[PDB]
């Protein structure tokens, strides 16, 4: 089928304002359901959700992306690719029921800028006009990238969204979030100390902590810390690698840098195969809850 061209479509009458309310209610309720994942609270998994959701796409045809918001999950989030992407979706809903006009694309990476912003992260320029595609479905089957790989796996798959070492490197330091479930992935532990506030910690545990290479509950190999820290062989290919090494070094020793490095490409990550109108609106910068006293 010939590359099809997603053109960026305003919801009918919304602006800056609307979507700032949006930005609002995943805040408020981020701060409100701090119950989840022990304590962690919803913000990694809604920063996950954003980035499995675009990640499907495939610059050479323009299938997949964050534009249609609609996708076909293997097994139905019972697939160690997908599983507990289910948690975000679920948080989501209430959100949209209340803004039923947002479309389910603007709503999925939408989730991920409010939750790296409310996090502390870095502010990540948003654009609206994702249109949902009801009629032509993504499957997520064999698109995201395998975890037990190494950096030439790594370099490889990225090419295809379109992004060199510099934005790999940036991209991965989401993992200063969350954690690994044993029972979703086959793989468990978080990567660093503050699993739910963003900082480039994921690339100072690379390089100060003392790994060890052991096999988990599931026999699956991972690295191993003595702080607890767990990293995937893909998140340790990033030292092994030469490039990728210096690069984690820089952003070990340069807060701002990764803050802007991870802003650019995390916008360009949830704009990948969407066309914005020479008229369409600016990007939009959204105060967090703290910026607005709320
Ligand atoms: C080589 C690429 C990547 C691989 C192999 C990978 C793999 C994984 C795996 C296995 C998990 C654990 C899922 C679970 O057990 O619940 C995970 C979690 C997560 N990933 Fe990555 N990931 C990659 C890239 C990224 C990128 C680029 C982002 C976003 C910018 C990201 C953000 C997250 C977050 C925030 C979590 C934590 C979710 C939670 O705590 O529920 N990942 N990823």
């Amino acid at each position: 089928t010939t590359p099809l061209v997603h053109v960026a479509s305003v919801e009918k009458g919304r602006s800056y304002e609307d979507f700032q309310k949006v930005y609002n209610a995943i805040a408020l309720k981020l701060r409100e359901d701090d119950e989840y994942d022990n304590y962690i609270g919803y913000g990694p998994v809604l920063v996950r959700l954003a980035w499995y959701t675009s990640g499907t796409w495939d610059k050479h045809d323009n299938t997949g992306g964050s534009y249609g918001g609609t996708y076909r999950f293997k097994k139905e989030f019972n697939d160690p690719s997908n599983a507990g992407l289910q948690n975000g979706f679920k948080f989501l809903e209430p959100i949209h029921k209340e803004f039923p006009w947002i479309s389910s694309g603007d709503l999925f990476s939408l989730g991920g800028v409010t939750a790296v912003q409310e996090m502390q992260g870095p502010k990540i320029p948003w654009r609206c006009g994702r249109v949902d595609t009801p009629e032509d479905t993504t499957p997520d089957n064999g698109r995201l990238p395998d975890a037990d790989k190494d950096a030439d796996y790594v370099r490889t798959f990225f090419q295809r969204l379109n992004m060199n070492d510099r934005e790999v490197v940036a991209l991965m330091g989401a993992h200063a979030l969350g954690k690994t479930h044993l029972k979703n992935s086959g793989y468990e532990g978080p990567w660093g100390a503050a699993n739910n506030v963003f900082t480039n910690e994921f690339y100072l545990n690379l390089l100060n902590e003392d790994w060890k290479l052991e096999k988990n509950d599931a026999n699956n190999e991972q690295w191993d810390s003595k702080s607890g820290y767990m990293m995937l062989p893909t998140d340790y290919s990033l030292i092994q690698d030469p490039k990728y090494l210096s690069i984690v070094k820089e952003y070990a020793n340069d807060q701002d840098k990764f803050f802007k490095d991870f802003s650019k490409a995390f916008e360009k990550l949830l704009e990948n195969g969407i066309t914005f109108p020479k008229d369409a609106p600016s990007p939009f910068i959204f105060k967090t809850l703290e910026e607005q006293g709320l």
